[PDB]
């Protein structure tokens, strides 16, 4: 089997991407944030505290003939941005882009933190990291990809995120029309439950490439590119007037600037992030200070190849017995 679904930016900045997912019988379609940095499929629901729902579409298990309470199971998750959610668990039929999993754990939120409530466009998350990070207790549950894997034509999914445009998540096949050149594959460590890999270096603009190993995670659920402070300083030093602002929470730059590109290495290959992808717009409405899309990972404890980086590439998440990642230009 295969599946193919379009993923759409939630706003004009590509702050996140939403993909429609069918849950239950008859189908209830919710727009979920596919997140290769976590491993829980959780939704706003008829169980979510009413004051914490503000415009989201909810899953109502009592209206699904295939829903079943997973008795005794609870979940609770906290994300790197400080947001969180928790609740109980049902199993139900879940379909993405024509690919159907029966018996998928659907984690129903009883509580969500303010950032989730305040984002009316995201109805939940669909985790695509390794199932060892799933938070369901006392019986850990498998991700949608893990459950689908055996049925897929090939044990892979791909992320093809758009810049200010829709893109695609494919399951079970690699669309050879969706990228240019060849795909370069690179080793993955699953020791922390992430799609963790080692970039071979970077360049700023037209500058020379610096060969240096940068361990980090491929994380579709993180907006920005978070890299070591040395690398990030070297980037922003090429932008007149850019500075790190403790009050804003990272590097800002004059909105009048033209940003240089940023290249990262994948083995001997190179992925180029155009400068425009690094512009996250005014820090507040009407400000002439703009927020940068490359930020320091110092204090986060891991480097994160988030959407800013991934959207410049066609990315293969290869879930074979020994997982690997593939990157191609597009």
């Amino acid at each position: 089997s295969t599946g193919s679904a379009t993923t759409t930016p939630i706003d004009s900045l590509d702050d996140a991407y939403i993909t429609p997912v069918q849950i239950g019988t008859p189908a209830q379609t919710l727009n979920l944030d596919f997140d290769t940095g976590s491993s829980d499929l959780w939704v706003f629901s008829s169980e979510t505290t009413a004051s914490e729902v503000d415009g989201q579409t909810i899953y109502t298990p009592s209206k699904s003939t295939t829903a079943k309470l997973l008795s005794g199971a609870t979940w609770s998750i906290s994300y790197g941005d400080g947001s969180s959610s928790s609740g109980d668990v049902y199993t139900d039929t879940v379909s993405v882009g024509g690919l159907t999993v029966t018996g998928q754990a659907v984690e129903s939120a009883k509580k969500v933190s303010s950032s989730f409530t305040e984002d009316s466009t995201i109805d939940g998350l669909l985790g695509l990291a390794f199932s060892t990070l799933n938070t369901v207790s006392p019986t850990q549950q498998k991700t949608f990809f893990d459950n689908a894997k055996a049925s897929l034509d090939s044990p892979v999914f791909t992320a093809d995120l758009g810049y200010h445009a829709p893109g695609t998540y494919n399951f079970g096949f690699i669309d050879t029309t969706a990228y240019t050149g060849s795909i370069t594959y690179t080793a993955v460590s699953t020791k922390q439950g992430f799609w963790e890999w080692t970039s071979t270096g970077y360049a700023v603009g037209s500058g020379t490439f610096k060969s240096t190993s940068i361990d980090g995670i491929a994380d579709t659920g993180t907006t920005l590119l978070y890299l070591p402070a040395t690398v990030v300083s070297a980037y922003w030093a090429q932008v007149s007037g850019a500075k790190s602002s403790s009050s804003v929470g990272g590097y800002v730059f004059p909105c009048s600037a033209t940003l240089p590109s940023f290249t990262f290495g994948v083995g001997s290959a190179r992925i180029v992030i155009p400068g425009d992808y690094i512009d996250f717009g005014p820090i507040s409405t009407g400000s002439s200070s703009c927020f940068g899309g490359i930020q320091s990972s110092a204090g986060i404890g891991i480097n994160i190849f988030g959407d800013v980086a991934l959207k410049a590439a066609f990315v293969v998440f290869n879930g074979a017995t020994t997982p690997t990642l593939g990157f191609a230009s597009k």
